[PDB]
């Protein structure tokens, strides 16, 4: 649950600076430039623990068994 | 037809996902290296996989996954 508890806390972090998040997020997901998450309230730090692919893993697997895939 | 449950996203996805398992590929690794890559050439065209990636943009899809995702963990919500 660690990735799902990090962009939790990203988003909000984000939301809180007047960012939009999703955007900033998708930005990130896109780029993998860290530019894109403020360094506020350790945001950045916290998306910097996991690899760009692992987060995208997730986001597959999250997606894919959502929409009927048994993984 | 319809399916019973952005929609050609899910149809793209999982018809991708379940052609990669026919074909006893690793599903997950391939669609992991298309969404870094953009390249279709980690989708098989059996079964019209390829075919089906191809329809969209990798920020198409990386935008679904994300909103996706902060929408169903509630987060965006």
């Amino acid at each position: 649950q660690e990735i799902s508890k990090t962009l939790t806390s990203v988003y909000r972090s984000l939301e809180e600076k007047g960012y939009n998040p999703i955007n900033q997020i998708i930005g990130y997901v896109l780029s993998g430039d860290p530019a894109y998450i403020p360094r506020y309230n350790d945001a950045r730090n916290q998306i910097r623990k996991h690899e760009r692919d692992e987060i995208i893993e997730e986001l597959v697997r999250y997606y894919l068994k959502g929409n009927g895939i048994d993984l």
